[PDB]
């Protein structure tokens, strides 16, 4: 014989003990995490940081076309702080999917290579970038 009884405390308790946590932060620290949520959304607002960046970096290497390997290895070295490398990806195909006459693709029997213009209005893609239509974070 045994049983399961169960009951409800659906009141204002447990988000005002949300305050308390504030203190135990530095006392117990095990699953303790809410204000640590504006982390995902400054990760989210680096849009334009990452588009201005490529721009920076395309200008700098001195040539508007790079190598699949040159450019992915470029990017990918930008994870030296707190992201995974699928992330930098993620970034790569979502600027492409609203950018198709920004970014290029020429394959040559020798290997595969990237085109982007740095003269473009990125003004205007910041725009364009920002109307979030098909983007789901991509």
């Amino acid at each position: 014989p045994a049983a399961s009884p169960s009951a409800l405390k659906g009141v204002s308790q447990a988000l005002l003990e949300r305050i308390r946590a504030k203190e135990v932060q530095k006392q117990l620290a095990r699953m303790t995490r809410c204000p640590e949520q504006e982390l995902r959304l400054q990760r989210l607002e680096r849009l334009p940081e990452l588009a201005r960046v490529l721009r920076n970096v395309f200008v700098s290497e001195r040539k508007p076309a790079l190598t699949m390997e040159v450019v992915c290895a470029r990017m990918v070295d930008s994870c030296q702080t707190a992201l995974s490398p699928g992330e930098m990806e993620k970034h790569l195909v979502l600027l492409a999917e609203l950018l198709p006459d920004w970014l290029s693709l020429h394959r040559i029997r020798t290997d595969t290579y990237v085109k982007l213009d740095k003269a473009v209005d990125l003004a205007g893609l910041t725009a364009r970038l920002a109307h979030h239509v098909h983007a789901e974070g991509l």
